[PDB]
């Protein structure tokens, strides 16, 4: 029924109404001391160990990455690691290759025969074929992979959050407003994410992804595939941005005018588009204005571009042919405007 809004959760509501400080009264400590426990070294050390004898050639590199590691993590968060066997942290892969696929058919096995890790699931299908697996010493759930593109996600987060902290509190507020909604089914953390880092490129808090990344005579792209994965790490001070401090008082506002924002946003000609970083993108534009790279790829791989015909456009502004919102239903972008809008009204003064 589109005349009628989808009324937010209980659940949801409880939280919004109340006092913001209980929402990061534990959660942003607790958030900041998981990006680095000593627990980590030890699954990195236990993975390199059971896996290295069954690839003995070749060399061997684990990359942490995720929640945990970018800042916005709590106990029960699973840790993601990159298994980088053979140099293929620069090789991107819009769907696993049958040889990508062979490797994590292997690997399962040595999960599988360990007594240290238990199989929880195997993922072959997805996007981002993975290994579900729990490191029993520590507890902690590991979802592995042998696509470097989320670490290099991570590693920009990294900066974005460290140098503008707000932006951290913002996004453990919405991944646990997320939650609450019942929403992730449609709406990942990290597309949230991105849609914060949106928010904030537009008030001026944050560059654009596609200044960081100017390649010039000081400055050369370190490329997988197509996809330009670093970026200048230039301080604040330097780009002109003010470095705000986040209090209770800073959170609230900016988060009623991000629900505000979102609840009034125009998904049928607009995307949220972190690497441009300026207001009124337009899906009929996007794909002129990328960099001439993505332009050969999808030029020799039609099938490969940008998913633009669909409700909800949130493009990864490092794989800028992902639309990391490609499965949001029309039924689903409705109920999240219809929560947006109520949580914007919720935190009023």
């Amino acid at each position: 029924m589109q005349h009628i809004t989808v009324r937010l959760p209980k659940k949801a509501r409880a939280m919004i109404v109340g006092e913001i400080t209980n929402v990061f009264k534990d959660k942003y400590p607790i958030a900041d001391k998981l990006k680095v426990i000593p627990e980590y070294d030890v699954i990195e050390q236990d993975l390199c160990k059971l896996l290295s004898p069954g690839f003995p050639k070749q060399p061997l590199r684990v990359y942490k990455f995720g929640s945990r590691i970018t800042g916005i993590g709590n106990r029960s968060s699973d840790l993601d690691l990159f298994v980088d066997i053979g140099n293929t942290f620069h090789t991107f892969e819009h769907r696993a290759s049958n040889a990508t696929v062979a490797k994590l058919r292997a690997m399962r096995k040595f999960f599988c025969d360990s007594e240290d890790w238990r199989l929880i699931n195997f993922i072959e299908q997805a996007r981002v074929p993975i290994i579900k697996t729990c490191h029993l010493p520590t507890g902690i759930e590991c979802d592995i992979c042998l696509n470097s593109m989320g670490f290099c996600n991570t590693n920009l987060l990294k900066y974005i959050f460290e140098s503008q902290p707000l932006t951290q509190y913002m996004c453990i507020y919405v991944k646990n407003w997320l939650e609450r909604c019942k929403l992730t089914e449609q709406i990942s953390t990290y597309s949230i994410t991105l849609m914060v880092i949106y928010f904030l490129q537009l008030q001026a808090l944050l560059p654009p992804i596609a200044m960081l990344q100017i390649e010039d005579a000081a400055n050369q792209a370190v490329l997988v595939g197509p996809w330009v994965v670093n970026f200048a790490q230039k301080s604040f001070s330097e780009l002109g941005l003010q470095q705000l401090k986040a209090t209770v008082p800073v959170i609230k506002g900016f988060l009623r005018n991000f629900f505000a924002y979102f609840a009034k946003f125009d998904y049928e000609h607009f995307l949220v588009c972190p690497y441009i970083g300026q207001a009124n993108v337009e899906i009929a534009k996007i794909e002129r204005m990328l960099h001439a790279r993505y332009s050969a790829y999808v030029s020799d791989n039609p099938e490969c571009s940008i998913q633009l015909k669909k409700p909800m456009v949130v493009q990864d502004p490092i794989q800028l042919n992902h639309n990391v919102t490609k499965a949001v239903t029309k039924y689903g972008l409705q109920t999240f405007v219809d929560y947006c809008q109520q949580t914007a009204e919720l935190l009023e003064e």
